């Protein structure tokens, strides 16, 4: 943190579409989910719950440890207030985005929000406007001192969106996905619009999803998975096949749940990994076959875990943390390795159909 920036909200409020997609307010609402998922991430957290009002306010809560009160010695603040008025960045050396940025945006960007958080045997409320406080934190119940957690209600601005309805099926989507990768969490959603309730949790995580997108026949016939890799603090989840038929082509990244649509470090990772893996193996058993050509007929669902995630490109939609690379490269070439010595006939086909793919 060798730079540390606060700003106010008035660069969101002046050019929204830069902190979030303005086509509606579900890019707000990942916003808050993201921030909820660190705490699932953190081991504090098991249970991220939407609701989506008739008033099209959104609240979502979780049952984490609850975002911290404590008033800040420098900023004469609480730790909530702090968080949701402020926009705070910082880096190694001097250089808006769609993540990285923080849960203010969602505040500059509503008309209202309300925060109920339950933490140390106290229930706190605070109320903001337009990004500022108009009711002061204050103490408005007790609970049990392990009841704790944070919820989030907000009313996103019309001014800023072309359509201030929340897309049902967009998010409904995105929570799916969210819990495919996270068996610690459940996910529930309500939608008093329409009169339906959802919950997600997903004992087997990612076993099975690609059978289910795919089938089209892959190699493995069964996808291959690397289930919860670690090397202390970094985590690493991961399904891979190839498919000769590209009809249907799933190739999907995220890190700390968070889909990354511009790819980054872990792909990488990914891509090399394999390459390695299939290059070692056509030396120990035996044209120039490249990363590209192991890559090219691959679907995939690659998930990382990682402590301080870094995003990068105009829009942050790319993992950018250098040692993610290796991380993944390295449980990818080992773990295949592994599989591919153990299962010969199958390994000769992907080997065959890659370096037909070189061919050309
Ligand atoms: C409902 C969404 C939600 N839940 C949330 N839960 C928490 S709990 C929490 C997080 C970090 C720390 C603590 C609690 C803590 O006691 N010491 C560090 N914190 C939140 N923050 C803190 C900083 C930013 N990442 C958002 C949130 C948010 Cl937002």
């Amino acid at each position: 943190k060798s730079i540390e920036v606060l700003t106010g909200l008035d660069p969101v409020k002046k050019r929204p579409g830069m902190y979030t997609n303005i086509e509606n307010p579900n890019h707000l609402i990942q916003e808050i989910i993201d921030n909820s998922v660190d705490e699932v991430l953190a081991g504090f957290a098991s249970k991220i719950n939407i609701t989506l009002y008739e008033d099209n306010s959104i609240e979502v809560a979780d049952d984490g440890r609850g975002m911290p009160v404590d008033i800040h010695p420098e900023h004469k603040m609480s730790g909530i207030e702090l968080i949701m008025t402020k926009l705070h960045s910082g880096g190694k050396f001097s250089n808006g985005g769609l993540h990285g940025v923080g849960v203010s945006v969602v505040n500059a960007l509503s008309t209202r929000l309300e925060a109920e958080i339950k933490r140390d045997g106290n229930v706190y409320h605070i109320v903001f406007e337009d990004g500022f406080k108009t009711k002061d934190l204050e103490i408005i119940d007790n609970v049990g001192k392990k009841n704790t957690g944070t919820k989030i209600r907000f009313w996103p601005n019309k001014k800023y969106f072309d359509d201030i309805k929340v897309n049902f099926k967009a998010l409904k989507n995105l929570l799916e996905a969210k819990a495919i990768l996270c068996k610690a969490l459940t996910i529930k959603y309500s939608n008093e619009i329409k009169k339906e309730k959802l919950t997600w949790h997903f004992e087997t995580g990612l076993k099975g999803y690609l059978d289910h997108k795919l089938e089209a026949e892959t190699l493995p016939a069964e996808p291959f998975i690397i289930d919860n890799f670690s090397n202390g603090d970094s985590y690493l989840d991961a399904v891979f096949c190839w498919c000769e038929d590209p009809s249907e082509s799933i190739k999907n990244s995220y890190v700390n749940l968070i889909p990354t649509p511009q790819d980054g470090t872990h792909v990488t990772g990914l891509k090399n990994g394999i390459y390695d893996a299939i290059k070692a193996y056509i030396e120990k058993n035996s044209i120039k076959i490249t990363a590209n050509d192991s890559f090219a007929q691959l679907n995939y669902v690659i998930s990382v875990k990682i402590t301080n995630p870094q995003f990068a490109g105009q829009t942050k939609e790319k993992l950018s943390n250098k040692d993610v690379t290796n991380f993944v490269a390295t449980a990818v070439k080992d773990l295949l390795t592994i599989w591919l010595n153990q299962n010969p006939d199958e390994a000769r086909q992907i080997v065959e159909n890659i370096s037909k793919v070189a061919q050309k």
